[PDB]
RNA sequence: CUUCUUCAGGUUGGACAGCUGGUGCUGCC
């Protein structure tokens, strides 16, 4: 049904962290009643179920949710139904949890044949690579809030890391739509150059020289210049943010 | 039976310098 994105079959597994942490001291030990926590329990179960299912028939959504349930989540749809519901579901999750309870994600892309219980295995390990996510080795326990996107090794999280990376999707679609159609093509010569950066520095400085000497009546260089200064601070960042431009944007 | 057989300066200087278009589609689990 898309008309301009990528033919894969995209997932979410979202997990709400230490829910039976919650349960077994998050709420206070004064205020502990029968009528509590079952209180608790069906405001979660009702969430999860009843409003998993208004808010995906709130409007057009491309989704064949396959369990809700309680604290876990199954989704299978288009790709970038995928990755714009992942947003919706945090910020909703958030609103109603008022950011109490920490969730985490995971979502693969799969083929239109693809075995089922390995898309599942897959994407289970994924959700595990986002429940033992640790900015730093330092301190006891996982964070467990974050969300993996296509790769285990790749855990981003929800909080201003994802701010960031939305902001730098949004901005890359709304700047490179239209380029001379031609100059375009630098855009794999970055991704494949920049697919990791601990080898040949030479080709990369290379490029940043090469995209300063690009010299003509365009938008400027101002963005042609952000590139490169979101280039250093941010690689992992750029990357993802990059190859998520390109799937959404891919002409297939 | 004379008296120089060429000497001295400019050796390239600017202008453009890669643009446009396609950009993995079909067949199978
Ligand atoms: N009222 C109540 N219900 C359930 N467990 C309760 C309660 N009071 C105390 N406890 C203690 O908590 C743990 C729970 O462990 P578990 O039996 O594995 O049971 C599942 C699941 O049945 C239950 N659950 C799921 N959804 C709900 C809702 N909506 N309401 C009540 N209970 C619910 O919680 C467990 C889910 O396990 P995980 O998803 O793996 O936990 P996690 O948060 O994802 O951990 P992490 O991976 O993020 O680190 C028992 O000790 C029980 O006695
Ligand atoms: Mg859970
Ligand atoms: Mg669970």
């Amino acid at each position: 049904e898309v008309e301009v994105g990528i033919n894969r079959l995209g997932v979410l597994r979202a997990d709400v962290d230490n829910l039976g942490q919650a349960f077994i001291n998050g709420i206070p030990d004064d205020y502990l009643s029968i009528s509590r926590t079952a209180t608790f329990s069906r405001a979660m179960s009702r969430f999860f179920k009843n409003y998993l299912n208004q808010l995906l028939a709130e409007k057009s959504y491309k989704i064949n949710v396959i369990y809700a349930g309680g604290d876990d989540l199954f989704m299978i749809g288009a790709w970038q139904d995928i990755l714009d519901f992942s947003i919706v579901l945090k910020q909703k999750f958030a609103d109603f949890t008022q950011n109490k309870l920490s969730i985490s994600a995971g979502i693969g892309m799969f083929r239109e044949k693809y075995p089922v219980a390995r898309m599942a295995s897959l994407t289970g390990d994924l959700e595990d690579a986002a429940k033992d996510y640790k900015p730093d080795e330092r301190a006891v326990q996982a964070t467990k809030n974050a969300v993996t996107l296509f790769d285990a090794t790749n855990v981003f999280s929800w909080d201003t890391l994802e701010n960031d990376i939305f902001v730098k999707l949004d901005a890359i679609t709304k700047n490179f739509e239209k380029l001379d159609e031609t100059g375009k093509a630098f855009i794999y010569r970055l991704i494949d150059l920049l697919r990791g950066v601990n080898e040949n520095q030479q080709i990369n400085i290379a490029r940043l020289a090469y995209t300063l000497s690009r010299m003509e009546e365009k938008i400027g260089k101002t963005f042609a210049q952000e590139l490169y200064n979101w280039a250093n601070a941010d690689r992992k960042t750029l990357i993802m943010a990059l190859e998520i431009y390109i799937l959404k944007t891919r002409e297939r």
